[PDB]
């Protein structure tokens, strides 16, 4: 009685969008290397044999896209045709052009910087659970780690039939408890990873339970009940780009919460600061992050809005499923006191012209690495 | 007390993004027309001068891509050079193979259709909310009615100015009531649309507020107090793929409930039903407004997940927000009851073969045309 | 006295421009095994990881572009990273729209078959010697030679070492015989081709010289002063298209008569019978070797001309170069009364709807397996 | 009794070869005017709506590809989609890499300049005729002048109807004398041009034979015999790209000799000097041009050829067509004592890192404007 389950998922780094994310903030971090005000709209497509990149770039940087683009897939693994993709003989098309100029004179043409128009409209949101350390809800969390073992796996040559391409999906069952959440038992894990040919699927499913698993989840929250489903399709040999196209932004759920909480629809990916898709839903999850380390809420929803060529959100509302004595009026009278959201003080307080990007673009943008997102703000109230 | 704020976008039919979804959904729509059980997984990219289409089809038809590439932006409006993209005389790239072997071995190959697996694994949410007839958010209703407003005014020539692309942004403020919510008036309007070189910016904002705002937007909800962005940056000469590339699948928040419920992150358009991602998303909708509908809830969200390869869902939860005096656990058993969410069921109830995808493509998937989705089924209990 | 050098080259199967050859056919030969009255200009290019096709195909067969494409480049052995290039896993891309209705009209629509116009002008020379049995240069005949023998031993394992991308080069001295060529002797051999990083160059250069050029080039044409190039660019692991961007249409004077004769500016691949440049070619050569074969020439050069739309060629030129007892008016009038030219005949005459094409695409269209171009029409006089 | 007929074609500015042929010269200028050295083989391939660049390219400069393509479109005249094309709206993709470092090593790297290698092995050849002052054939040059007129017209609005894809052919009748060629009379001509869709086919027709064919032609060349082939196919409103795909080097008999003399095979554009086919077919034209400027025979062809890697050609042969009193080995001393055909000698003598080459890429690259190559050299023997 009280119980419900929630599934959320991830994808590992050579899963086909996740590549396109990761190349698409290889590009921005070389431009910002090299020019910290660069302006870029960086979107990536891959299939088979094929990297695009299509977009707006302005910036005072000479980048090698070829250099950039095939390192990041190198990283990745994808470097034989037996894998079926290999960054060092692959096509990498380039269609990037300036910005538009409408948009510059709109957004930041002849503009203080703390002025800075928002970069386009739109809403995000910012989220934060007590339910683990990082202020994460834990059916991402371990959706994540499950990847981030399976590369830890090939990688160190343990299991050698992996390749880079994998997802998973974690169902946990959840009691409430005024409002919070708190996780009971693990009812569901989906493992699916690509492989080589001579590997069988009883060795494979072994090995997915024993070592991949058992090593990532504890033990109580695994029992007697707990399905699995590793390699459910039966054969995966065929993946990457060749086994389905990748687009940058068709992750944002991974990217984010998981399902939990909510979204405004924009990609991370591939845009500098100036596009509050990215920079607007980082501020959010700090406000969130620091509501909830600051003790004035268990878990709690933050949305913010912008319109294109204005500097102030257009609306900012918080929501804290009961978790707070406070009413959400005080806490939305609290946020507006600590935090100017305006993307040119956002850029500053997040420091957000460093070229690390491209290691938000696996497992999370959240919940890891004390990113400064991720370091809660002290509140004064 | 106890009023917040909520804000909602949506995009024209020429928004790039957008261009691509429709483009996706024709190339689906005009396999099915030939081929019932075709397997699409089509995506589309749009830049200056280009459609590419990339993914996986394998079906019996034969379909003309140059052809129903050019239909689509026809329909659009992107018909000169002027405008910024032409049909007539854009580049149109096709890089679709087959569907990856693998998976059709894993999902359908001689499954009873009834027992097909799903297409993939994820997450995907339904919601309803008591706040409008076609229990659809005010939010995103509103907005994207504002941009149907201006591809009317476009297309009917009264105001020749417009070009298709555009986006709208409504925030409204609310009261809540039981775990309901109330619109009480419209706290901010944003619009920004194509135009051509020859109008003034103050001839657009009047014509924004007098003819499309007010056209669309009940009066009660605008007071001395609302917010008007209307075309924010000054200039929006260069639109459409010339000002910002496009993607399928970038749009996800727009085709659903505009920041309300929650979102799994899979995209719909340019997929066969075989893909979990919108048959059964569209299924989770059917089963929200069945719930509203049939008076036991006024506001509810649904999780449905699944494993590639199994048919029935991996799990299922019904989160209604205190507005039912049945408990969530009493609903999750009358879902289960009344529904059958594999995709080889879904299809049949929810006529998913049909050919009538591109019409989905803008303005929402939900809450209007009285598709199968939003028809809501009598449940026993 | 009266000697005189002359080079001509030739290519091998993988270098990047006769890959663009074969492939223009194989897409040719795919389309005409299901619909003979296929109108095909397809033009291919290649660079690292990509092949595009690109240009105007009319027809009613249904041809899987990825499929052909992919088997082309499979036979001419690119299957491997390592070798720079992988049928398997390459990026084809295909921008193929319909013939242009305009051309259409103009050339075919409603027209008699044997009274259908050029499909195009331009003007296209016949070249014929004595100097070999097969009525070739030998300069080119040895050039062919040396590529076939290459790729016989790196397809039989004999040098493994061995990737498909070669060129070479063959200089002959000549003496002159009343305007007939006679050779003396090979003044200078290069061979270019693509190897494995693990093989040093004198393993290569001693195998160039004893098991390929000692193979093809009869020893009475080589002394103590032949000059040998072999592998004088030292290193050649970078190979294929990744060395160098491949197009149709750029090995037109390998495909003909190696810098003899003359050509009038036209590609052969990619092209149906319409095509004037192609068949009339064709027809030419039919022509040039028919009046050295029955006697009449020991060398000869025809010339003819079409315009777009016009059955009949513009002109017809004979150019005997002293090596007939008869005029070239006399020849010419023979000429005319044996042969015509339309392309709705010659189509008849040369079967040139049979989809033999892909087999044309290397080693030279002329002086090779008997086509019907090959075979001297018997004349009457 | 002793003539003959002969035909050459032109093709004008906006032919889709000859449009990736200036935009191709237009990318190495653009080096060029930065680096001097820049190692630069780029191709254009041109289809509906775009412009993609292949190749290779080794520079310091930074070159910004869009607009050097864009620009390039424009000065042809394709600026709007009511033409087929736009340089405006197009896409524009790039798939350019650096130059292979086995090529590097073999060719340039660390030789002094006079002693680079040859960039390729390859065959070339160079033609005088004293027919014209210009020293070019008569045919050809009517040609190339037919397409410039229109062009003229087009431009200066007395046609306004013309686009700017458009294609001649000139037939002349010649007498021989003692190996010389003395041209007669104009046999045919043939126009096709791309117009806009009012303009009716009589209109055309009188307007190419008034103000095109009188203008250019001399009437003592026209009589009551010469035959017009005026708009042939009857209509020709799609033109450009978007009727038939064009890549570089698709026009090599166009841009040397009109089917006279020789080809090689090697194309021009795109092509800095290290590229042989490129410098040692215009050197080979100022060997031939010298020859005939210094009274020592009135017709020549001239071949060279090389081997990769290495600075002096393979072999060098003069033919004089019975024009001289000098016999061809006494010429071959002659010209071996007055010309060094080193690349790294003739980039000096031809000021080849100049960027002049936009320039060459239409009407031909001989015969006009006194380019260095076209100014004689004063001989020696
Ligand atoms: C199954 S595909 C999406 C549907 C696909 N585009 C189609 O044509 O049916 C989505 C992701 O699943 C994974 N995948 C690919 N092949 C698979 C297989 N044989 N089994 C399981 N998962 C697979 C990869 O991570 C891939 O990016
Ligand atoms: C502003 S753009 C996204 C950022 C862009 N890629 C860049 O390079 O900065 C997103 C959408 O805004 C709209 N847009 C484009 N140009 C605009 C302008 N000048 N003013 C307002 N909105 C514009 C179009 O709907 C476009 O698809
Ligand atoms: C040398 S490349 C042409 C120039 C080249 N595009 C560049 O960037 O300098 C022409 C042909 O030579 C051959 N080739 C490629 N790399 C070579 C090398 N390292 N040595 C000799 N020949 C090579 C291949 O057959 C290739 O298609
Ligand atoms: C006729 S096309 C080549 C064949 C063509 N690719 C096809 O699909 O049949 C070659 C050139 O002829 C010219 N051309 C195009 N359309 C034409 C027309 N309707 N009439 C005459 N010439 C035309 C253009 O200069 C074009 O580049
Ligand atoms: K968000
Ligand atoms: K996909
Ligand atoms: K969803
Ligand atoms: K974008
Ligand atoms: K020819
Ligand atoms: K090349
Ligand atoms: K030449
Ligand atoms: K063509
Ligand atoms: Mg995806
Ligand atoms: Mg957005
Ligand atoms: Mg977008
Ligand atoms: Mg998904
Ligand atoms: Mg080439
Ligand atoms: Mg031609
Ligand atoms: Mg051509
Ligand atoms: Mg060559």
């Amino acid at each position: 009685e009280g119980t419900f389950l929630f599934t959320s998922e991830s994808v590992g780094e050579g899963h086909p969008d996740k590549i396109c994310d990761q190349i698409s903030d290889a590009v921005l971090d070389a431009h910002l290397q090299q020019d910290p005000d660069a302006k870029v709209a960086c979107e990536t497509v891959a299939k088979t044999g094929m990297i695009l990149l299509a977009g707006e770039i302005t910036s005072r940087a000479a980048v090698d896209y070829q250099k950039v683009v095939r390192e990041a897939v190198k990283h990745i693994g994808y470097d034989d045709s037996s894998k079926g993709f290999d960054y060092k003989t692959c096509n990498v098309l380039v269609a990037l052009e300036q910005q538009s100029p409408d948009i510059a004179q709109g957004v930041h043409l002849d503009r203080n910087e703390e002025d800075i128009g928002a970069g386009d409209q739109g809403l995000m949101f910012g989220y934060a659970t007590d339910e683990t350390e990082e202020c994460m809800p834990l059916t991402i969390v371990l959706a994540h780690k499950l990847n981030a073992k399976l590369a830890e796996l090939r990688r160190n040559g343990t299991l050698p039939w992996l390749r880079p391409d994998s997802k998973t999906q974690v169902t946990v069952q959840y009691m409430q408890d005024r409002g919070a959440v708190l996780p009971i038992r693990v009812h569901t894990i989906v493992i699916s990873v690509q492989h080589d040919e001579e590997v069988c699927l009883d060795e494979m499913r072994d090995a997915l339970k024993e070592k991949v698993i058992k090593a990532v989840v504890p033990a109580k929250y695994l029992d007697e009940d707990t399905i699995y489903h590793l390699q459910p399709s039966g054969r995966f040999v065929i993946g990457g780009p060749q086994g389905d196209a990748g687009l940058t932004g068709r992750k944002i759920i991974v990217d984010t919460y998981g399902g939990w909480g909510a979204h405004g629809g924009g990609a991370f990916s591939g845009k500098d600061y100036t596009k509050v898709d990215r920079s607007a839903a980082y501020a959010a999850r700090w406000v969130a992050k620091s509501l909830v380390k600051g003790g004035l809420c268990r878990r709690v929803l933050v949305q913010v809005s912008y319109a294109i060529g204005v500097s102030h959100p257009l609306s900012i509302s918080i929501f804290h499923y009961g978790t707070s004595q406070k009413s959400e009026r005080e806490l939305l009278e609290i946020v507006k006191k600590n935090f100017d959201l305006r993307p040119g003080v956002i850029v500053r307080d997040l420091d957000l012209k460093k070229p690390i990007y491209q290691r938000t673009a696996a497992y999370g943008h959240f919940g890891r690495d004390s990113f400064p997102w991720e370091v809660p703000k002290k509140l004064k109230y």
